[PDB]
C-alpha cells in the first residue's frame, strides 16, 4: 500500500502530463491501471523503499528520545 502511495506521487506528474485535462478521480484509476500492467519486480522495489523508511524512523526516534 505504501509503495503505491509513493509511486502514485511520482507517477501523478507523468500521468497528468501524459493525459492533459484528466480529472483527479480519473488519475487514481489511471495510477491503478499502470501499476497492474507494470512489472512485478518494480513493485518489490517500491515495497523495499517503504520498509527501509520504517527502519529509518526507528533510528530517528531512537535519537529523538520522546513519546
Amino acid at each position: 500500500m505504501s509503495a503505491y502511495m509513493l509511486w502514485l506521487n511520482a507517477s501523478r506528474e507523468k500521468i497528468k502530463s501524459d493525459h492533459p485535462g484528466i480529472s483527479i478521480t480519473d488519475l487514481s484509476k489511471k495510477a491503478g491501471e499502470i501499476w497492474k500492467g507494470m512489472s512485478k519486480e518494480k513493485k518489490e522495489e517500491w515495497d523495499r523503499k517503504a520498509e527501509d523508511a520504517r527502519r529509518d524512523y526507528e533510528k530517528a526516534m531512537k535519537e529523538y528520545e520522546g513519546g
